[PDB]
């Protein structure tokens, strides 16, 4: 009850950064999410001996693949945790609670590969869920993780509170299949615009959430430069193993995905940053001002490859 975790200066200090980057120390991980449930959310949030049951039963179901793994969870929960702590008073207590445990469950069981190559090698994910694959799996594992023996962390909220959280977590891993991004931010273009972004509107609420789950989902554009081009790595290691299996099913990848256009990659990086980080990034900023920073660091990386582009690196 009296027992709060701490962290050594320097993370004590840093992890109230957004480009904060949670370390190679995977036993520190469990921690670092601990601790910012507590000061998130406070210590009475959670019962501890749950709570760390339930994250090590998520870590134990996320797959040992180059990016979509464990430390992909933390780091979208540590950039949540940014998000709220700069925005203390726009959240609700439900919404506190169930945003940092989506975050850490939003990609559960992810095996490297995208939506698309479910449905063209017709695994059996894609006829049970037909649209968002892998997020409705993502959100599954999260359910099935919350019913094991002594994992129900929100046994102390009411049925309507408990059955809330669960759409707030929802409807948060939901929103994180980027296909359906352009249209929630477009959305929230026109009702910033027009003056009719309403935060009382619940389905307003539920779209600038979604948001917020894209900007952390892609807060690896959001870090130092050395931390955001080590990452990318990780990223094109699964597109790239991703195109070598559409090529076994007889199918040319996109280049996104075609190791032999590796060359391409500095080019594919400014469309990415200019059709969706930097748009997302911007939304964010205009609805929350205090994200700026990750506005701030995406187009500090955007300038990056385009020095690649230039042979300048
Ligand atoms: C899983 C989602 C995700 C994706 C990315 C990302 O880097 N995306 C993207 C988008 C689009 N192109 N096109 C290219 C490309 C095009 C032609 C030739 C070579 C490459 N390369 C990417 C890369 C970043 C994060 Cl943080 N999360
Ligand atoms: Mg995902
Ligand atoms: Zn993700």
């Amino acid at each position: 009850g009296l027992m709060q975790f701490t962290l050594p200066v320097r993370l004590c200090k840093e992890i109230e950064l957004f480009h904060f980057d949670i370390g190679p120390f995977e036993n520190m991980w469990p921690g670092i999410f601990v601790y910012m449930v507590h000061r998130s959310c406070g210590t009475s949030c959670f019962e501890l001996e749950k709570l760390c049951r339930f994250i090590m039963s998520v870590k134990k179901n996320y797959r040992r693949v180059p990016y979509h793994n464990w430390k992909h969870a933390v780091t979208v929960a540590h950039c949540m945790y940014a998000i709220l702590q700069n925005n203390h008073t726009l959240f609700t207590d439900l919404e506190r609670k169930g945003l940092l445990i989506a975050c850490l469950c939003h990609d559960l069981d992810h095996r490297g590969f995208s939506n698309s190559y479910l449905q063209k090698f017709d695994h059996p994910l894609a006829a049970l869920y037909s649209t968002s694959t892998m997020e409705q799996h993502h959100f599954s594992q999260t359910v099935s993780i919350l019913q094991l023996e002594g994992h129900n962390i929100f046994s102390t909220l009411s049925s309507s509170e408990y059955e809330q959280v669960l759409e707030i977590i929802r409807k948060a891993i939901i929103a994180t299949d980027l296909a359906l991004y352009f249209g929630n931010r477009k959305q929230l273009e026109e009702m910033y615009q027009t003056g009719s972004l309403n935060l009382n509107n619940q389905s307003h609420r539920d779209r600038v959430i979604g948001l917020m789950m894209t900007a952390c989902d892609l807060c690896s554009v959001t870090k130092l430069w050395p931390v955001t081009k080590l990452t990318a790595n990780d990223i094109y290691a699964e597109f790239w193993a991703e195109g070598d299996e559409m090529k076994k099913l007889g199918i040319q990848p996109i280049p996104m995905m075609d190791r032999d256009k590796k060359d391409e990659v500095p080019q594919g990086q400014l469309g990415f940053y200019n059709a969706v980080a930097i748009p997302c990034y911007t939304t964010l900023t205009q609805i929350l001002p205090p994200t700026e920073p990750l506005l701030k660091a995406c187009r500090d990386n955007l300038s990056q490859w385009e020095k690649v582009i230039r042979g300048e690196e």
